[PDB]
């Protein structure tokens, strides 16, 4: 689980939305498991916005925040899951180290703030939603 609070938007992975999220969505991309939903209080992360390949994320399963190397966000083939079929997701970066469905939410962090949250994992390989492209959060 997890989210991201930047202004008055919440950044979460799509199939861990919940029923106010939807009711105050935003924007939702299905292809890179990423919804946004309008928050009441104005919240305090800062959005990376850079081409940064290195950062730190949070692993739930490990209880601890892994320094990564990251791909660029791409067009990545994500094996079937619980809440998605055998499908491309888009946006998505790739690093070596751990990752299990509960670790979806975790966040990658840069220098310059936010890069992503974890959506994907398995075979040793924690995949993350790229946020950086979405520029439209830090304002109104
Ligand atoms: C955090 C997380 C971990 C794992 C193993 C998976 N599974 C897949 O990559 C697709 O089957 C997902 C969706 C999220
Ligand atoms: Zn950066």
């Amino acid at each position: 689980s997890g989210a991201i609070y930047v202004g008055n938007y919440r950044v979460v992975n799509r199939h861990l939305a919940t029923h106010n999220d939807w009711a105050n969505l935003v924007w939702e991309d299905s292809s890179r498991d990423l919804l946004v939903s309008s928050t009441t209080a104005q919240g305090c992360d800062t959005i990376a916005r850079c081409d940064c390949q290195t950062g730190v994320y949070y692993c739930s399963s490990r209880r601890k925040h892994y320094p990564v190397s990251f791909s660029k966000p791409s067009l990545i083939f994500v094996e079937a899951s619980e809440y998605y079929p055998a499908r491309y997701q888009s946006h998505l970066m790739l690093a070596v180290g751990h990752s299990e469905p509960g670790d979806c939410g975790g966040i990658l962090r840069c220098q310059h703030g936010v890069v992503g949250i974890v959506s994907t994992g398995g075979n040793g390989l924690v995949g993350f939603a790229d946020v950086r492209d979405l520029l439209w959060l830090d304002e109104e």
